[PDB]
């Protein structure tokens, strides 16, 4: 199967399209080029400034009848400074004007923090501390549900939230719909397995994000941990005759979560996609999840001091 079942009855590609760091003038080809090879999933977000030419693609491909509109698989993200109960459906509809969609297949909360609304994703108090939002978690999922109510989006859910974060909208009394997804960092010197384990528990679907350690972000160093130059990776990669990127997708694609490798180079976006015909076997998986050390690429070290801050907490 390449689709997983959500809790709201659709069925989402396990492999997507990331567009983070995608240049705004490489992401309209690579999403062509994504959707002539096969995905069917791209994930997006307003703070990535590329949703315009995201949607120029998806828009060309629908024109051309590559695809359906039915059959793609279309994710977008709420920034923080859009918590607001008032702000919610705007954001969402400044999305989808420039993905030129009439709906997206889900929409996450990208980070349980919000911030202080204005011109700036990252506003600042003259010390440097990121100003936060008095708009509590429960009323911004409250907006993410009249979105599902009045036609906007088929799913919602969350991103980067802890465990006490999810069990926060899970009791939210008077609960509408429950997250479809958990979008989370996930690869393996980051495993979360006590994570994973909770929310495939209670019916949401986790999406790995960064699955190659990400590693076009800003200030990556060739002496930090590489996953992609890892010899041990690059071992059983080897013995699959598969690439270490490809052995990367499909470690958390056996482990029953989505994944949403970047690319924006043609050849490494189709060979990124070349992943549903081999096997890792359980001791090859075992392998991968002990290389865990809790490393991680995206932890939003600027906003440590905000209430809701994630990785205060063990998972
Ligand atoms: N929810 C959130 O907070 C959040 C956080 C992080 C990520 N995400 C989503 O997850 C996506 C993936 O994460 P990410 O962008 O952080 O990093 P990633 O997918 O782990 O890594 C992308 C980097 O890997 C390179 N790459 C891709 N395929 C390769 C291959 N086959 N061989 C060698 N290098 C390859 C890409 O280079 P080129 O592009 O130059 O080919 C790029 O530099 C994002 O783009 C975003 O959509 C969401
Ligand atoms: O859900 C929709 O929006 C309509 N379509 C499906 O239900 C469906 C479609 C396809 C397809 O176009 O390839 C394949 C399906 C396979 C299994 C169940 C529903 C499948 S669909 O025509 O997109
Ligand atoms: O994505 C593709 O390349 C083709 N498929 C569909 O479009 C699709 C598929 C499924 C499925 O396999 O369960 C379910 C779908 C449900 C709704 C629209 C398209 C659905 S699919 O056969 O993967
Ligand atoms: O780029 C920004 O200004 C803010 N965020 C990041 O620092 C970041 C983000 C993503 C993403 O949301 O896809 C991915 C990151 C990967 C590695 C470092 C910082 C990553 S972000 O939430 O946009």
């Amino acid at each position: 199967a390449s689709r997983i079942l959500l809790n709201n009855g659709a069925k989402m590609p396990i492999l997507g399209l990331g567009t983070w760091k995608s240049p705004p003038g490489q992401v309209t080809e690579a999403v062509k080029v994504a959707i002539d090879v096969g995905y069917r999933h791209i994930d997006c977000a307003h703070v990535y400034q590329n949703e315009n030419e995201v949607g120029v693609a998806i828009q060309e491909k629908l024109r051309e009848q590559v695809v359906k509109r039915e059959e793609l698989f279309i994710v977008s993200k709420l920034w923080c400074t859009y918590h607001e109960k008032g702000l919610v459906k705007g954001a969402c509809q400044k999305t989808l004007s420039d993905l030129k969609l009439d709906y997206l297949d889900l929409y996450l909360i990208h980070w349980p923090t919000g911030f202080k609304p204005g011109k700036e994703f990252f506003p600042l108090d003259e010390s440097g501390n990121v100003v936060p939002s008095d708009t509590n978690i429960l009323d911004t999922w409250a907006a993410m549900e009249e979105l599902v109510d009045e036609g906007l989006v088929k799913a919602i859910g969350i991103s980067n939230f802890n465990h006490l974060q999810v069990e926060m909208i899970l009791n939210k009394p008077g609960l509408k719909y429950k997250p479809a997804v958990n979008q989370i960092e996930c690869h393996p010197y980051l495993t979360q397995e006590k994570l994973i384990q909770y929310c495939q528990s209670k019916g949401i679907v986790v999406t790995a994000y960064s699955p190659l350690g990400s590693p076009d972000r800003p200030w990556a160093k060739p002496e930090d941990p590489s996953l992609l130059e890892d010899p041990r990776i690059k071992a059983i990669a080897a013995k699959h005759n598969k690439t270490t990127a490809q052995v990367l997708i499909r470690f958390p694609m056996q482990r029953n979560l989505v994944v949403i490798p970047k690319s924006v180079t043609p050849e490494r976006i189709a060979e990124n996609f070349k992943v549903f015909d081999f096997e890792l076997s359980s001791q090859d998986m075992t392998t991968l999840l002990s290389y865990n050390r809790n490393w991680r690429v995206c932890a939003l070290l600027s906003c440590t001091s905000h209430k809701d801050y994630p990785f205060h907490e063990e998972f």
